[PDB]
C-alpha cells in the first residue's frame, strides 16, 4: 500500500488513516484534502485510499490554522 | 499594525515579515498566501500588508510540504 499524498511506503497501516471505509462517500479527511490540494480524493483511485500519519499531521494542523485565519477574516469583513 | 491573516496586534515589526516592501510588486511571501489562501494579497489593503512570524511559519511549513506533495504527485503521473 502507498500512502495518497506522499507516495511512499505504508509499513502496515496503524501509521495511516483511511481517507475512506467501505461503504465510503463523505469522509471528513477527503473534504479537508480537498480543500487544501489541486487533485481529487476519490472512492476508487487505483492510487490509494490512505494517507500516512506524517502527511495527516501536517495537512491537518495547516487546517486548523486556516480555519482560525477564515474566522478573523469573516468578522472583520462583517464588523464596522 | 495588525497582522493581515490573523488581524491581531503587531508588536512592534520583527516580529513580521513585511509582505511588500516600497515600490512594492512581487513578493514571494504573497505568491504563498495567494496560493493557500481564497482572498487577494496586493500592495494596497486598508487591511495590512505585514505578517507575524508565527503565521508565517505555519504557511512556510504547510507550503514546503505542498511542494513535496507536488513534486511526488508529478513523478507518479509521469511514470509508467
Ligand atoms: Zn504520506
Ligand atoms: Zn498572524
Amino acid at each position: 500500500d502507498i500512502c495518497r499524498l506522499c507516495l511512499r511506503g505504508v509499513s502496515g497501516a496503524q501509521m495511516c488513516l483511511q481517507i475512506f471505509d467501505v461503504d465510503s462517500g463523505e469522509s471528513k479527511v477527503a473534504e479537508v484534502l480537498r480543500q487544501h490540494f489541486w487533485f481529487e480524493v476519490l472512492p476508487n483511485d487505483e492510487i490509494s485510499k490512505v494517507i500516512c500519519n506524517v502527511c495527516w499531521t501536517q495537512v491537518s494542523e495547516f487546517h486548523q490554522f486556516y480555519v482560525s485565519i477564515q474566522e478573523a477574516q469573516v468578522i472583520y469583513a462583517t464588523t464596522s
